[PDB]
């Protein structure tokens, strides 16, 4: 663990669930300038929200992984303080509506590659994530993008992402995000599209049951959009577990590194 005397901060980042996050400045207790994005808790209600400030805190000590955010450090007192490294590109959402261009669906699918071996992790260390969205992402250079922490587990929700379980039952299992990443996935070959732009929450559900699927992405091959297809299967038991989703969507990428001459 470190001390407030060591983060100076600089700016207001953005407002979490949990309000502020701030950039500024850690300095090493050997000597040097890291970068860094310090999350704090609201004006925060009772309990309910510094528990869960705490929770996610708790979490992230014991993680480890090259794609979700790296965590630096912990401050605990008043403002109990998160201290975790800054991407200075921000939310893959953004980073894509502004690049519509610049990417090579080679790229589109090694972020989705990423994320899903983000999962299959988190699968292992028992822990779900509850926002898999693109807006919840972050890019760290444009070869690499890094899960959100936030929606880390185990109101607003993104109903437009979960499967019809997560939605009639409140249960999020590992199979739900199956289906949530899918959403994702789509997102990233979408170029940062809205699911389900066009409906409102109240009736998606019925969508789902009389079979209804988002559209195929353009830059989407045929194989990959089946891949999702399987993620939307109703029934979370024909879903493809999270080690299937690596194994074989770095099939459809180093499948792709080939169609690139
Ligand atoms: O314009 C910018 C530049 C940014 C750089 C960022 N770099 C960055 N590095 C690490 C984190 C971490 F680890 F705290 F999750 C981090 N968190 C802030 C954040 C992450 C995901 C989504 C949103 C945000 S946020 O910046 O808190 N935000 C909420 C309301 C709109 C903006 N940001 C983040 C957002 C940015 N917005």
């Amino acid at each position: 663990g470190i001390a407030r005397e060591d983060v100076v901060l600089n700016r207001i980042l953005g407002e979490g669930f949990f309000g502020e996050v701030y950039e500024g400045v850690y300095t090493n207790h050997k000597g040097e300038k890291i970068n860094v994005a310090v999350k704090t808790c609201k004006k925060d209600c009772t309990l309910d929200n510094k528990e869960k400030f705490m929770s996610e805190a708790v979490i992230m000590k014991n993680l480890d992984h090259p794609h979700i955010v790296k965590l630096i450090g912990i401050i605990e007192e008043e403002p109990t303080w998160i201290i975790m490294e800054l991407y200075p590109y921000g939310e893959l959402g953004h980073y894509l509506e502004r690049n519509k261009n610049s990417l090579k669906v080679l790229t589109l699918v090694l972020y989705s590659l990423q994320i899903c071996k983000a999962m299959a992790y988190l699968e292992s260390i028992n822990c779900v994530h509850r926002d898999i969205a693109v807006r919840n992402i972050l890019v760290a250079s444009p070869e690499c993008v890094k899960l959100g922490d936030f929606g880390l587990s185990r109101t607003r929700l993104p109903i437009k992402w979960m499967s019809p379980e997560s939605i009639n039952f409140r249960r999020f299992t590992t199979a739900s995000d199956v289906w949530m990443f899918a959403v994702c996935m789509w997102e990233i070959l979408s170029f940062g599209k809205q699911p389900f732009f066009w409906l409102e929450n109240k009736d998606v559900i019925g969508v789902l049951e009389k079979g209804d699927r988002l559209p195929k992405p353009d830059l989407c091959p045929p194989v990959l959009y089946t891949l999702m297809t399987r993620c939307w299967d109703y029934d979370p038991s024909d879903r493809p577990r999270f080690t299937e989703l690596v194994c074989s969507l770095s099939d459809v990428y180093q499948m792709e590194k080939d169609i690139a001459m």
